[PDB]
């Protein structure tokens, strides 16, 4: 079922395990974060040139939130359709640098500005802090669109995994609060349901996701004991009503525990009459969107996500 | 229900001919065909410039098959990724001219060559002649790719409505015959099941612009009495196995009897582990993809289809 490049990568990760380094579960979070972040940086394809990269920050709810803006090669317009991007990493790892090459590629291919967000992470800042930052970043850029060289009529949100969940939740949050939400949502293999185990979650739980139960290293850092797991900030799939949510691109990986709940999310969007593009990449794994040094499928997925967003925004 | 721009079009369609009674369809051969073909030509956006346009013909199984090649602006390479395109019109109407602006835009946006095929129509050439021509056209181009300026490793098929069915069937025919098929299939609101009425088909029991009785005429022009409706050239959805079919982009219109069977086809591809992109465009009608003088959604759909194909082919 797995593509050659996928098998090859999994063999590599297996070899690394026999090298005798302590597992991620055994390390303090700050130590593990630093190590895995370098691996993530070095697992992206080489960064393509863009027209410009800009660093700054603004006042979030409880801290500075840093951003990095990427201007696409060849685009000379003042106000660009803009994707606000939330990196993955289980709300515990990842940063602007781990997804930098990916954001560069998305900008160039979409002809859209990308703004990558450095939101607070667990365990230091557990649920709901990261979601709070994600929401504040979107509201701040929306309300100050011109300052960020953004076309306020063409403001997307998106992200991979945890970041995908963040993007989905931002859309629901704006809608439920009665304010202007994103014009588009790019959900790359999002987590959408913390309350139930889908068939696909069980298939890779009777399996090897960092030796099955080192989800806890992430989960226990992020989620307070006694949090209701039907909370829509953890489980956006469980919303009562999907109407009024923005047009979407939803991508799943074939060999991924989150596959079923990703597809389920697209199904709910479609059934509510939302313009929804759904794609499944068979024979690849969770993370492939940014593991583009090793997985070519990741670059194809980058280009497809970018292409659909750009087409949506008329670029 | 329906988008505002869709309503504006229906209003125009209504506004024309407060009398007259012109929306009958008993003679779409010769003038029946000519007038409706002219209206379809006129319903397309103005043609964008492309790098080069070429007209030719080659020997089909029972006739000359004509083609128009469109070379995209900005592409210098000799051998391009190429989409072989089959116009819609129920296998009774349409031609290269009715889909000319659409093919031009597809080429430019995808950075792929488009080759539009003029296949035999019913009632002059009933089932299975139009399909045989579609299959023969792909095989000819595949086997003589370099003479068409096509990269044989990146040869797509696609079409709208009947044309979408044709593309679906070409892929299955190549697979069933044991030969190299298309690298990609672009299915724009395809007909996929003649053997059953989906929920969306049944919803339009009274008809769809044409009364059901009038739609029956088109059916009977194409399909000889006592044809088996489970014939996979009429009903590709009924294939027992979807494995080994090429990567797909499948689009449905929300307000369209063919919507449900289009999504079903994507679902069968997804479940067989084929890389499949599905999108529903809510609130628009069958034919919107080429009604781009009146429907902006058509331009967006053109762009999405072209961009996904281009992203697949690495353009
Ligand atoms: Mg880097
Ligand atoms: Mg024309």
């Amino acid at each position: 079922m797995l593509l050659p490049e996928t098998r090859n990568l999994l063999d590599l990760m297996d070899a690394a395990t026999r090298g005798g380094r302590p597992g991620l579960d055994t390390l303090p979070h700050a130590v593990g974060r630093k190590a895995v972040d370098k691996m993530s940086e070095d697992g992206e394809a080489d960064p393509p040139e863009v027209a410009e990269v800009a660093n700054g920050g603004f006042a979030g709810p409880a801290s500075e939130i840093r951003f990095r803006r990427y201007r696409p090669l060849g685009e000379a317009a003042g106000l660009l359709p803009t994707l606000i991007y939330y990196h993955g990493g289980g709300f515990v790892i990842g940063n602007i640098e781990t997804h930098d090459s990916t954001c560069r590629r998305l900008a160039n291919k979409s002809r859209c500005q990308v703004i990558s967000i450095d939101y607070r992470l667990a365990p230091e800042h557990p649920f709901p802090a990261p979601i709070d930052d994600g929401i504040a970043a979107f509201r701040h850029i929306r309300d100050n669109a011109e300052s960020f060289g953004a076309d306020a009529a063409r403001l997307a949100v998106g992200g991979d995994s945890a970041g995908g969940a963040m993007a989905a939740v931002v859309c629901q949050a704006c809608r439920d609060a009665g304010e202007t939400g994103p014009a588009f949502q790019m959900l790359i293999y999002p987590a959408t349901d913390s309350s139930r185990e889908s068939a696909s979650r069980v298939a890779f739980a009777e399996g090897y996701f960092l030796s099955k139960a080192h989800m806890d290293w992430f989960w226990e850092a992020y989620v307070p004991e006694d949090t209701d797991l039907t909370d829509l900030r953890l489980s956006p799939l469980l919303a009562t009503d999907f109407t009024g949510l923005p047009p979407a691109f939803v991508l799943t990986a074939g060999y991924d525990p989150l596959r079923d709940e990703g597809r389920a999310y697209a199904d709910r969007l479609i059934e509510a009459g939302i313009k929804t593009t759904y794609v499944n990449y068979p024979g690849t794994i969770h993370g492939f969107f940014s593991l583009t040094r090793f997985l070519s499928q990741g670059l194809k997925a980058n280009d497809e996500a970018a292409a659909v967003m750009g087409a949506h925004f008329g670029t």
